């Protein structure tokens, strides 16, 4: 039987099968819930992605619980079911974080390994830039030397021009106290508005799968199993005076039969920030008070397990424009997405290798604000974000699909760094039914405040000289006026949703430690040969779409991996 048993053929759980299946003496076996990725043009068309999830066979259909803060809506959470999970449906942006983010990472752990300047070594595992597929001069649009030129996952520049590039290059001019560019956030310092690099190599998608996975493929040490759902971690003994976890029961769907595996070294949780959680509460490891108010006998009682989850909330805004090179046609045309869709297909060049957004902007509240009477700074740094916001060319909301008619531009915001907490868990014993996953979003005044002002934020960027024949008017009539603070909120509550970067539900946090899940290593604590490898991990929110700092978890996660061998 297999060294090793990992759980989630995603994000990192690829990486971790991959990199250890590099000893030919080191088994692994991978067990993925969902369906394969091939054959799933959405999965591999850059501008295809945003019509994958949430509602269809390649995702987990989760939604959050009633949002107070959303004036009671609930809201769809999607996450990736397939080979490469979340990195199968994401947008590709890549970025790792500050170095504020690292260094906190270090400092809240007492463990030097993560830090900004020991993780570098990974970011070169992990990337290689390659062209991007229209073949432009990337000169001056990222610095080459704090990237990788060897990695597994293939990263490039956008691939297609959009007609808001030189005008948002031409606004960090005009506006350059408020709005200044930055070369590339790969220097660990996200502030500015930088262009967005993304993981396509050949004008398709790099995912985890792609990336490790497939180049694998051939190695005998090496099993992946899809339609596998993991339901039980099962206690197989006592192994250093603690309850062991070296055995699994999956099944292929709901009334299956359940079948036992088992790893020699260890099992390897990378079910990501909602799946990882669950499953631990489904094996009794969790709160105790939870786990009985459903009929589970708690083996370990940590009340952390699906505690302290944070993401980064997302607030939509579309734009009427005067132009006719916005991307919304191409969705409602089926003459012009085929003609699209030849170009991609013959020559993996043209509009469908076109990324949601070609630049972000990485922003902090004035040092002055009125909030921080009453807060802390709750950004990991004085360098890092309070929020962020994203240009597109196009209509882009999740919770409303786009209008029969217009052109559009959209001006998404998230927040960065919010002093909300939320947590997961269980609503029955039963494995096959949903959790409640409640990210209590805008529960506090820092958030809606922040929120508040990057509206104001995105309206005085809009009202430049490089946007006066090209912004029309917002969709939404709540946004005609920058000082209606009342409109403003009324806006953010009923728009607000989430942009899918979960983390925390399994905290790191120092051996022994007072609350989290796992210890700096990643085994988690009060267990013997479980460790968790993922997005779960992670005790604060990055400033960072979260690909690339769960790649840089998952490639250290390897090294830690081997070093107990
Ligand atoms: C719509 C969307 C867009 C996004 N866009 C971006 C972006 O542009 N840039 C960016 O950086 N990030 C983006 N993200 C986030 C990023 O995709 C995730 O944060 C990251 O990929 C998660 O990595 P992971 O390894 O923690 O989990 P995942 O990649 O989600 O992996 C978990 C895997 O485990 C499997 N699994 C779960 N439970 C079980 C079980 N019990 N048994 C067996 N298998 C199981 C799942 O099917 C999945 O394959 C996006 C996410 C979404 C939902
Ligand atoms: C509006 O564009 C984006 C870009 C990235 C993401 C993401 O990281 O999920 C969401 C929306």
């Amino acid at each position: 039987d297999f060294d090793y048993v990992v759980v989630g053929a995603g994000n990192a759980g690829n990486v971790v099968a991959a990199r250890l299946t590099e000893d030919p003496d080191v088994s692994v076996l991978v067990l993925e819930a969902g369906v394969s990725d091939e054959n799933v043009l959405g999965a591999e068309a850059p501008l295809l992605a945003p019509g994958l999830v949430p509602n269809s066979i390649f995702d987990w259909n989760y939604t959050t619980t009633a949002q107070a803060g959303y004036n009671g809506r609930s809201i769809a959470y999607p996450r990736g079911r397939m080979l490469g999970g979340s990195s199968s449906v994401h947008y590709m942006v890549m970025m790792r974080g500050s170095t504020e983010d690292f260094d906190r990472y270090a400092a809240v752990t007492g463990d030097e390994g993560w830090n900004w300047d020991n993780i570098q070594q990974f970011v070169r595992k992990n990337e290689m830039v390659v062209p991007p597929a229209d073949n432009h001069n990337t000169s001056g649009e990222f610095i080459p030397a704090v990237h990788g030129t060897n990695g597994s996952v293939s990263i490039s520049l956008p691939g297609f021009p959009t007609p808001l590039d030189d005008r948002v290059l031409a606004t960090t001019q005009e506006q350059s106290e408020e709005f200044f560019f930055n070369p590339d956030m790969g220097t660990g310092h996200p502030l500015g508005i930088s262009w967005s690099i993304a993981s396509v190599g050949n004008g398709q998608r790099s995912s985890s799968s792609t990336a490790y996975l497939r180049p694998a493929q051939s190695r005998p040490n090496l099993s992946v199993l899809i339609n596998a759902q993991v339901t039980k971690l099962v206690n197989s003994g006592t192994t250093n005076g603690l309850p062991a976890f070296r055995c699994v029961e999956y099944a292929e769907q709901e009334g299956a039969p359940t079948t036992t595996v088992c790893a020699k070294k260890e099992v390897v949780l990378s079910a990501g920030s909602v799946g990882t959680p669950i499953l631990l509460q489904l094996s009794g490891i969790g709160d105790e008070n939870d786990l009985s108010s459903v009929g589970i006998d708690t083996i370990v009682n940590n009340p952390s397990v699906g505690r302290n989850l944070s993401d980064h909330l997302l607030l939509p805004a579309a734009f009427f424009v005067n132009s006719n090179q916005t991307f919304d046609n191409i969705f409602r045309d089926s003459s012009e997405f085929n003609v699209d869709l030849d170009q991609w297909t013959n020559t993996r060049t043209g509009p469908l290798t076109a990324l949601i957004a070609n630049h972000l902007a990485w922003l902090r509240l004035p040092s002055n604000s009125s909030i921080f009477q009453t807060f802390p700074d709750p950004a990991a740094g004085p360098n890092s974000a309070h929020w962020e916001t994203i240009f597109s060319n196009q209509w882009f909301h999740p919770a409303i699909p786009r209008p029969d008619t217009g052109s559009f531009m959209s001006v998404t915001n998230a927040l960065i760094s919010p002093v909300a907490r939320g947590d997961i868990k269980l609503a029955t014993s039963n494995p096959f039914d949903k959790p409640l996953i409640n990210p209590q979003y805008l529960s506090t005044e820092f958030d809606i405040f922040t929120m508040i002002q990057a509206v104001k934020s995105n309206l005085r960027f809009l009202s430049g000289q490089a946007w006066a024949d090209f912004v029309i008017r917002p969709f939404d009539p709540r946004l005609r006026d920058p000082t209606d603070d009342a409109a403003i909120e009324s806006y953010i509550r009923d728009n607000a949703n989430t942009i899918f970067h979960p983390v925390g539900t399994a905290s790191m946090s120092p051996r022994g430690a007072s609350w989290g899940v796992v210890d700096p290593d990643l085994k988690v604590k009060g267990v013997d040969g479980l460790r968790i490898v993922d997005g779960s991990i992670l005790p604060f929110a990055p400033n960072a779409h979260t690909q690339g700092p769960i790649y840089l978890v998952g490639e250290r996660g390897a090294d830690l991996i081997k070093a107990d061998q």
